[PDB]
């Protein structure tokens, strides 16, 4: 809830308004904590990961990593220009993302991430 | 554990040898109860799940279709020639997966799949 609650304050301090918190979306005979925002008709779906949520960080990637896929999939049929981005905190972006195998693996599916600053509670970097 | 034997048990019925239970794996900075076989000098790995892990079959299948994804791409840098398949009981096959989201989410992420009947201990299909 702290996590979700720092990454709504960082998105708000950019100057984006908060329009669902969950956005739920059924498809294909599934129903699927993810944000969604949008600022001057840009919008965006954000799925908050505090890396403390498991076990391991790469126990939570694996879980991370389904999520983004299958969300990303579901998104397209329903809201198309509605892009979605992976909130890590900075932390874990300056330790475990800067390790070669998921470097590789957010690079080979595409994922695009919203770096934020617990501390502070602010949007460091947008990737990809 | 019970899934697991069933697997294995299924595997060995169909004259697979099993050389690995856990195979692991460290590749990238990262080390990541895969099941390790071969028949006649052909490789597999084996994702179990039994889809009773979580709270929703959704729920599993991120945490499943995540793992597929980050092993898969382990194994591509370390033994290639050892293909991934994803383990579901006949059950989840015959009503989760034949939901249109998750045959799509299968088939856009080109996940292989071993299904095997519990009750019987049997390998059902191969696919892809
Ligand atoms: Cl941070
Ligand atoms: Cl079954």
């Amino acid at each position: 809830d702290v996590f979700h609650q720092v990454v709504k304050i960082a998105l708000e301090k950019d100057g984006w308004q908060i329009t669902n918190d969950p956005l739920t979306i059924s498809v294909g005979g599934v129903n699927l904590k993810l944000i969604a925002a949008e600022r001057e008709g840009e919008k965006i779906a954000v799925e908050v990961k505090s890396f403390l949520e498991r076990s391991s960080a790469i126990s939570e990637f694996h879980t991370a990593l389904g999520q983004f896929i299958n969300y990303r999939g579901a998104l397209r049929r329903r809201q198309p220009e509605r892009v979605l981005y992976l909130a890590v905190p900075l932390t874990t972006y300056k330790t475990f993302f800067q390790l070669d195998f998921p470097k590789e693996m957010i690079a080979e599916n595409q994922v695009k991430m919203l770096i934020y600053d617990v501390e502070q509670e602010v949007i460091f970097q947008w990737i990809n």
